[PDB]
């Protein structure tokens, strides 16, 4: 059977085509030592990916191999595809089928790149790879909308008609989990605190996930921050530090709707949702608005979508039918879509074989 | 001297009688501040145009007035024309006969609202409006030839006979060089290449410009893609990133012979060239074959004229005469159009006079 | 027990006799898919008939089996018949008398093999052919005069006096329906609008319908046009591009008068029936000015009955009564005529049965 491996920028996620929810789930990082120690009971180690890169972090440094959607070095990408079967899968590659996904509609060299190093130096039997926003639509279990595919770095509004997107629509913004953290940190600091290790930014990272939230209306959620302590929200910081968080809860999350909060001059999410529908043919957009669907990592925000029904039929005319989805699995669901694909009969044709690279080569597809 | 100011949709030319290259080139936007203030370089002028507006984008909020080479706002387009002519050409309207230009099968009104506002806001001493693709017809020295303009704006085919349009054969595509910078913005994204902002959308137009070709057979050229990096051509994006283009080096022009791949179910420009010569008169058909004059931005692309002399071949009959022309101008042939006719002797009793105007206003035309 | 299906160049009306209104409708679309996909739900699939069709449009190629009323391919035909018993009515129709209707110029060749299809196939036990104006005629429940019959595909003016259609006088005219809204299309885009995608592609057929008007006295209601009247008439989009359509929706219904607004340099309605009561005899004429009957999908027009009523008495003698007999139920009566026919208590020995049918072979019915 197959297997199935999310390349985030942050979260690759793997397991075989089969069943509901992935086995591997890994954060996105290789980490190198910082000095000549040894580790108790093993050999020094050139480099730690997902897991103990992210225990062993403090002796190291750490990088992600995948920013904005790009995977940037091709070495530490396969540090990770190597951590998924030898490591988290307790499988060997040529034993099985792999999928692997990619950010709304492709040319050619870095899938080559992806492609190459599959059946050379692992020698799975075969390779497909599969659109995340598309694959998200593929486990909303439909063909047309438009999805939002927000993950760590790099967010997507994607229009879909049948199977595929209606792509002229598909802005990015590079506006996402990583600058999200960074505005938390900064007005946090600007609370009065401070934060210095990655760790620490890990910590920042996770209140993200914890207490920051999306407001149905801003500027009702800045009066009620002023007139009760109601949305203040404390934490134990490991440490010991229980400290207070109030406005900044949704002062940080908001940064979708409001680059201007960072200070970028990008319009907010709540927009380009319309200026790529109305970038699209004129009627068919009546399905796109009725299947607003939301995936990835940032989009896991307590009220995101309820403010999107607020926000997006203010921007659009009142008659125009919008229904934003947004999966309760949501950080899985590329490869929801993905294990089912990856399982289905009529699509078993599609897949790339050993036998087209060792003669077409890596731009297969 | 007579000036010439052919308002492109993204590209207006201004300039003179007489003058072979076009004066003033500019980006046909109107930029307004986002916050109107009271001092210099912080966002004065309650609009500016051209490549001071195009940098400016970060304060201001861009427009383009004139859509499928229909104006579709006048109190931006009227705004464009005194800065052509008080910023670009430095000139007073008042002095200068004006030959301004219209796509085909412009709605009369519209053409007497252009001669409006040229006479009154304007008070240009005479004045005359020009079809598009006949000036470009012009600029190769002819009178007969079916000409197809594919610019930024839209893509308009029509059977020039002798001098005059054939109204029932002028088809439009309104898929055009904007929505091909738009084709190339798609497709290049799951190699993560970030084209979102209006900077990075102008860096895939260069893109387009400088490596986009329409393949000879676009089936044959896909499996060289694959089998070779013989397509595949590297380029160095402004932050510094050696990038690779291949594929959508042939896949992007070819949405204008299959408008499909944006998703309109529209005739190719081959098929419309075809289908306009047969919607003329037997006779006028022979001499439209053998003088196909190509005009415009988006018939520059390395194929385009080879490519349209093998498929017009296999539409027409083996013995008739199919001829391709294009000028190595093309871009500014419509503007050369322009500057030629003011300049013909010939023509100065043609002209709109401020007369005919004051004894009988806009509808004379 | 007997059957009725009205094969139109816009849609087949199926059902039984004796039932008021059609039990099957379906456009006369024969689809085929281009993308070997699973439509989830199917199997793989042949052809696609009707709505099935008219949903799947672009993934489809679409043809018009039935051009302008006349059976124009009878793969595609047989077809839409195998769609009617078994999917639409969703019994057999072995066991059910089947009546249909054809063109009042269609060959024996037309007859002879719908007939084939119906016995020889589909194995029913009785069917009938019967002339479309004549079934209007049948519905206006007289035996003479003159059916001004214009569907979809095409418009008629067949005389009949007792019961039988009269073949040198019936008169055809090529520009129906379709032609009309094709022409909405045009004029309306022309008022600065496009019909780019699907729904509004509808909506131009939609106004066509609902909102249109054949305007007594066209000349004094182009002046109320030009003077501007609250005659306006905006209706929505699928988004809020409240479109307003005024005047043109008077100056389209002006087809059936005048075949100038498209094209062709040929004599209105009014005049063709004028000139068929010519070459009908002398003493008929009296029936004929009295029993002008119209009928199919395009006679529904605010105003036509009106209008044809003063263009034909502009045209006749002083002495003689005119009326032109438009129905409440026009587009359907050529099933009306059809069902009441097959539920007639003296029809049942002119059921042609397959006993009939075999020993004489198709030249019976």
């Amino acid at each position: 059977t197959a297997l199935v491996c999310d390349n985030g920028s942050g979260l690759v996620k793997a397991g075989f085509a089969g069943d509901d929810a992935p086995r591997a789930v890994f954060p996105s990082i290789v980490g190198r030592p910082r000095h000549q120690g040894v580790m108790v009971g093993m050999g020094q180690k050139d480099s730690y990916v997902g897991d103990e890169a992210q225990s062993k972090r403090g002796i190291l440094t750490l990088k992600y191999p995948i920013e904005h959607g790009i995977i940037t070095n091709w070495d530490d990408m396969e540090k990770i595809w190597h951590h998924t079967f030898y490591n988290e899968l307790r499988v060997a590659p040529e034993e099985h089928p792999t999928l692997l996904t990619e950010a709304p509609l492709n040319p050619k060299a870095n899938r080559e790149k992806m492609t190459q190093i599959m059946f050379e130096t692992f020698n799975v039997p075969a390779m497909y790879v599969a659109i995340q926003a598309v694959l998200s639509l593929y486990a909303s279990g439909r063909t047309t909308g438009i999805v939002l595919d927000s993950g760590d770095g790099v967010t997507h509004n994607v229009p879909i008609y049948e199977g595929y997107a209606l792509p002229h629509a598909i802005m990015r913004l590079d506006l996402a989990g990583r600058d999200l953290t960074d505005y938390l940190m900064k007005i946090l600091t600007e609370r009065g605190y401070s934060f210095v290790t990655t760790a620490e930014r890990e910590i920042v990272r996770d209140i993200k996930e914890k207490l920051c939230y999306v407001a149905l209306d801003f500027e009702n959620e800045m009066a009620t921050a002023a007139s009760s302590s109601s949305l203040e929200k404390s934490y134990e910081l490991p440490d010991g530090q229980v400290i207070t968080i109030g406005n900044e809860r949704f002062r940080c999350p908001e940064t979708l709707f409001q680059p201007s909060f960072i200070g970028m001059e990008s319009a907010g999410i709540h927009e380009t949702t319309y200026n790529s529908i109305m970038k699209c043919d004129i009627d068919i957009r009546k399905d796109l608005y009725a299947n607003n669907v939301m995936s990835g990592g940032t989009t896991m925000y307590p009220g995101i979508a309820d403010r999107m029904q607020k926000e997006i039929t203010a921007l659009a005319p009142s008659t125009m039918k919008i229904k934003i989805i947004a999966p309760p699995e949501r950080k899985y669901s590329v490869w929801i879509g993905g294990s089912i694909l990856a399982s289905l009969s009529t699509f078993q044709q599609m897949w790339i074989t050993k036998q087209e690279y060792d003669e077409a080569g890596p731009s297969i597809v």
